[PDB]
């Protein structure tokens, strides 16, 4: 797919590889570029403004933990402004294993909220025309970070969500595909706890293996998000993308 | 492992699988059998109690909604009394994908919760016995139902949640496997809502295809319980009983 001229909302849009992927973004001559996001960062918006000037910037507080009423609420005052949205990226994220709640609320929860109030916008059924659903999982939904269990569990969910969703797409309108970096030097990593701190050392362990910058993660992301595979697996790891088979264990026949 | 004067707790005991799997359990010849449920079922109750009057048969009053704290406070008066556990089976369970936040805080929070306040007795750490838990799961954690793709992710997390525990075992002395049936005719799967009623008619069609009994899942469960095996992923389809393998598609290195 062509981003010349697009409407894309992205959520948390300027973590560290929200931003890196958002400078790509911005290259390729969007119309709209909202950013959801739960803190300011005033530096990184006028940096992105910077770099392309054509692209209009906006910026609206968002914390992907309220009600779905709210998340509604909130992309109405959007679509009323830009009228379509071609593009919702879902990017939120902490990796925090003494925050059980606050892990499945953010990772999981909020990321299936706020797919469900922009459906009633985008879904065909309703007349809507569709969208595209770019969802940021993780690796470590395929295969565990064991020592962040809660964590990785959380994107092991957001992982099999984005695969229903695409399954779904010809009833919705709605097609999707998720993004699943591997180690990617962000603040996320740098120092985080596990559960029951079972492993105090995990974010040294971790960085010991190699790794990927979040420019390379940015690059790739914006290379999936214009191959618009619905139903893709995107593994973005040491520095590469690459389509990955899900094992199909068991069938529901429907 | 041999059953005869184990301790087991088991959440979510009086539903339609629990209930069979637990008329194969009490013929065993536990020491004690501890139901934690959130409602009571004495017809149930009396039933169990028939089968095998040398088993001791308690009940608690359960939620697995509760936070961390009150699972600990429950727990704690429960080891007090029998002083050694051996076993606990997490199995509450909803299917009903119009209840969002109620799926996720059922389906996989609670489970980690209930897991999470149950190691502050048998953490090896900090001088505990370690123990044995045993997960239900689903199938659809592997292979979505993609109609309902929330009860699907809450399942794809527990069976991450389970593999990382069992990886933890040497750490922690807690071992962990999976339960995941397919499709077994019970009250869950009767009638159920489908997300966005994209399928209005999804239980049935469900119901259409091959499904087993709660009798043959309880019997099966019993055996991959006695079977003890640390990391299994259990399929329990169509009256049989099979480990499956998970696909290393990424790995964390540590
Ligand atoms: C460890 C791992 O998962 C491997 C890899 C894959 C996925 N991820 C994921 O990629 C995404 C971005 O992570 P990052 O490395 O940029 O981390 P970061 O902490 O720099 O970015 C967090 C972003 O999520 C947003 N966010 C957090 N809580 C929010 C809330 N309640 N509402 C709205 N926005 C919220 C922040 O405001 C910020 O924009 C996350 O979803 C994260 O889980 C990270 C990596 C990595 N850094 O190596
Ligand atoms: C549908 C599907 O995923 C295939 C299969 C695999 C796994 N499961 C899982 O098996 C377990 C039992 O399902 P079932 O079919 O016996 O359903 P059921 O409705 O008869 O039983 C639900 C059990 O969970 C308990 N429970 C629900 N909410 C609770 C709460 N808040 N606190 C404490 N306990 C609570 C109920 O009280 C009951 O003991 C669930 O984890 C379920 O998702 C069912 C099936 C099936 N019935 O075909």
């Amino acid at each position: 797919m062509d981003l010349t001229n697009k409407n894309v909302i992205f959520v948390a849009a300027l973590g560290g590889i929200g931003l890196d992927t958002s400078r790509e973004l911005v290259k390729r001559n969007l119309k709209n570029f909202v950013i959801l996001d739960r803190v300011e960062n005033p530096t990184a918006l006028a940096e992105l403004k910077a770099i392309n000037p054509k692209v209009n910037i906006t910026f609206h507080t968002y914390d992907v933990t309220v009600p779905v009423a709210e998340s509604k609420k909130l992309l109405k005052k959007i679509f009323d402004q830009l009228k379509t949205v071609d593009i919702l990226i879902n990017g939120a994220g902490i990796l925090d294993d003494h925050q059980i709640e606050r892990t499945i609320a953010i990772n999981f929860t909020g990321l299936v909220n706020t797919t469900t109030a922009i459906l009633d916008f985008w879904d065909k059924r309703k007349g809507g025309p569709g969208g595209i659903i770019a969802n940021i999982c993780s690796v470590t939904g395929f295969n565990a970070i064991h020592q962040v269990p809660v964590y990785s569990a959380s994107k092991a969910a957001v992982v099999s969500f984005t695969n229903s969703l695409a399954k779904l797409a010809p009833i919705t309108g709605v097609t999707a595909y998720s993004i699943n970096p591997g180690i990617t030097r962000t603040p996320l990593v740098h120092t985080f706890n596990s559960w029951l701190d079972v492993e105090p050392r995990v974010a040294e362990l971790l960085l010991s293996h190699p790794t990927q910058t979040s420019e390379q993660c940015g690059q790739n992301f914006v290379k999936a998000i214009e191959a618009n595979k619905n139903g893709a697996i995107w593994k973005l790891d040491l520095g590469t993308l690459e389509a990955i088979e899900w094992t199909k264990h068991w069938d529901s026949h429907i």
